[PDB]
DNA sequence: GGTTACGGT
């Protein structure tokens, strides 16, 4: 089933939908920021006040840092933006070594967990739960 | 498999 993102919790599997909002990519791997505007409390509290940043909110701790190795960092890298919406089905979270939650995609050549990332068109309904709380907070 | 809310590649 999918979750929100204030629902989930650490070291299970989960699906979601969720807005980009950052990505940055690394020899090593692609990592996306993304919110549903829900608030979780292992989420790290983003700071308006930081100097210099390229965020522009959500602020405090409504977005959730994605890992993906392998097949799906070579998939996302040049595919998925900031500012897409995308549906994420049977990722994984962990807690990191400060304590927030983070979602893992692991490379899985053997097909065993069904993994996946697609972009989900800005119109299909549903995404009307994100955008109707986004609202709230621009 | 990686480190820390940036950097803006």
């Amino acid at each position: 089933s999918f979750s929100l993102l204030s629902q989930i919790t650490p070291h299970q599997r989960c699906s979601f939908y969720a807005q980009v909002i950052k990505t940055w990519y690394s020899d090593k791997n692609f990592t996306l920021y993304v919110t549903d505007y829900t608030e979780n409390e292992l989420f790290f509290p983003m700071s308006p006040y930081t100097s210099s940043s390229r965020w522009r909110g959500p602020f405090g701790r409504f977005s959730i840092r994605c890992i993906l190795w392998d097949e799906h960092d070579f998939y996302c890298r040049n595919y998925i933006k900031e500012g897409d919406y995308v549906v994420m089905k049977n990722v994984r979270t962990k807690i990191d070594h400060l304590g927030y939650l983070e979602c893992i995609l692991h490379g899985d050549s053997a097909k065993r967990y069904n993994m996946s990332i697609e972009k989900v068109d800005s119109e299909e309904p549903e995404l009307n739960e994100i955008k109707s709380r986004k609202r709230l907070y621009v």
